[PDB]
């Protein structure tokens, strides 16, 4: 599924991501925009052999099991395929664990490089929240 901007903002708020660990909804929407362009099915292989999965491009090295990332952990205790659902619940549950890990949203390199420090409020501008 390819979410619309306000549609994703609504889903993210419903699942309690809005201001989770202090990160306003626009941060989460911005991270999703640049991680996956809002596409729940996005996958991208990393040169280390891990793969990133879903709307928030959660990595198999640490967070989910894809059965092909040797020596990896599955800290969210989920198949990475679960992170490709049109329903964002598994992605949100895992993101909450990731962002609580100690480095906040810096764990998302696209958020650090493209969202951090920016007017992230723009991402929810106009949305009925
Ligand atoms: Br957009
Ligand atoms: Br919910
Ligand atoms: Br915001
Ligand atoms: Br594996
Ligand atoms: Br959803
Ligand atoms: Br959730
Ligand atoms: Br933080
Ligand atoms: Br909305
Ligand atoms: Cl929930
Ligand atoms: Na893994
Ligand atoms: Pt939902
Ligand atoms: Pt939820």
């Amino acid at each position: 599924k390819v979410f619309g901007r306000c549609e994703l903002a609504a889903a993210m708020k419903r699942h309690g991501l809005d201001n989770y660990r202090g990160y306003s909804l626009g941060n989460w929407v911005c991270a999703a925009k640049f991680e996956s362009n809002f596409n729940t099915q996005a996958t991208n292989r990393n040169t280390d052999g891990s793969t990133d999965y879903g709307i928030l491009q959660i990595n198999s090295r640490w967070w989910c099991n894809d059965g092909r990332t040797p020596g990896s952990r599955n800290l969210c205790n989920i198949p990475c395929s679960a992170l490709l659902s049109s329903d964002i619940t598994a992605s949100v549950n895992c993101a909450k664990k990731i962002v609580s890990d100690g480095n906040g949203m810096n764990a998302w390199v696209a958020w650090r490089n493209r969202c951090k420090g920016t007017d992230v409020q723009a991402w929810i501008r106009g949305c009925r929240l």
